[PDB]
């Protein structure tokens, strides 16, 4: 009896170049149970095109699922992955690691 929390790994796929498209990699690993709500956002708005990989087993019971958009960073931007889950419940606004 132990509930595994989603480990946040919200990194830049492409380099964070001003006024040029960039894919987010909200790589959410180890969410038990599988019933997660990764409702990722852009500058406050909701992304009605959540592209999702596979609920894949890292080592039989740890789900490494990528939730990737393609956002257009301007300059004074602020993208964020929304990580709600049965463990967390609350709106956990992850701050995208562009400074990486």
């Amino acid at each position: 009896m132990i509930q595994r929390t989603p480990k946040i790994q919200v990194y830049s796929r492409h380099p964070a170049e001003n006024g040029k498209s960039n894919f987010l990699n909200c790589y959410v690993s180890g969410f038990h149970p599988s019933d997660i709500e990764v409702d990722l956002l852009k500058n406050g708005e909701r992304i009605e095109k959540v592209e999702h990989s596979d609920l894949s087993f890292s080592k039989d019971g740890s789900f490494y699922l990528l939730y990737y958009t393609e956002f257009t960073p301007t300059e004074k931007d602020e993208y964020a992955c929304r990580v709600n889950h049965v463990t967390l419940s609350q709106p956990k606004i992850v701050k995208w690691d562009r400074d990486m």
